[PDB]
């Protein structure tokens, strides 16, 4: 209902971060909407460990560590497991390590996720105002995607096949031209110190209504 949202205005975004030359996006955008659940529900804003989403979440989950996972076995994982590590106990080192979990340092639970229908910006709008900041896959393939510096990104080459994890916490529109607020996991430097503002309403743009998902913390 809400015309814009963005979801630093209610502090429940985590500083942005830079997965380096490994393929973590997936464990990024898992833990990304997993600390927005963590303010809503306790009031604390902490980043978790990306760090153990790659080294525990694993073949069982059908992920690959650096080389490529999904959000949604992500959030299975965290259930399972009953809890994820602070990043500041887990940090991140942009490699495979051996699983470290410590139930000591856990900072955060997952009672269920949820996935949206696949191309619906409506209902996607729907989950960011009324759930809170949910985990989604673009294309981000196109040379574009990598030049992205500011405003609102839209790219007549990009299809509905995504191929990186990235967080949406939020939407608007400039002067009119609609976009949806995108935390992505490529430090400050890139973007919009940090975030990109990919097309809105734009026929599922770059797929960013293609595999939505986001966890919740039930009481
Ligand atoms: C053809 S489909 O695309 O429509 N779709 C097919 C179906 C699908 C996709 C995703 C997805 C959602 C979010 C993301 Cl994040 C991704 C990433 C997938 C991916 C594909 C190709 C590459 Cl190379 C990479 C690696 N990233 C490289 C990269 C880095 C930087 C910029 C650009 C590229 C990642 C996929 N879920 N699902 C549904 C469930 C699939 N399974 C779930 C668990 O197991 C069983 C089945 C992709």
């Amino acid at each position: 209902l809400p015309d814009s949202v963005d979801w630093r205005e209610k502090g429940c975004v985590t500083e942005v971060k830079y997965q380096g030359s490994c393929g973590a996006s997936w464990a990024f955008s898992a833990v990304g909407a997993l600390e927005a659940q963590l303010k809503l529900k306790t009031g604390k804003l902490v980043s978790l460990s990306a760090q153990n989403l790659v080294d525990c979440s694993t073949e069982k989950y059908g992920n690959k560590g650096c080389n490529g996972g999904f959000m949604t076995t992500a959030f299975q994982y965290i259930i399972d497991n009953k809890g994820i590590d602070s990043d500041a106990s887990y940090p991140y080192k942009a490699m495979d390590q051996k699983c470290q979990y410590d139930s000591k340092y856990r900072a955060a639970t997952c009672s269920k996720y949820t996935e949206l229908p696949y191309g619906r910006e409506d209902v996607l709008k729907e989950a960011v105002a009324n759930k809170g900041p949910v985990s989604v896959g673009v294309d981000a393939r196109h040379p574009s995607f990598f030049l992205y510096r500011s405003g609102v990104y839209y790219e007549p080459s990009c299809t509905q096949n995504v191929n990186h994890g990235v967080l949406v916490v939020g939407y608007g529109d400039l002067n009119g031209k609609e976009y949806w607020l995108v935390k992505n996991s490529w430090g400050h430097n890139f973007g919009e110190e940090g975030y990109i503002r990919m097309a809105r309403n734009k026929g599922n743009h770059c797929g960013i209504a293609s595999f939505p998902s986001y966890p919740e913390i039930l009481q």
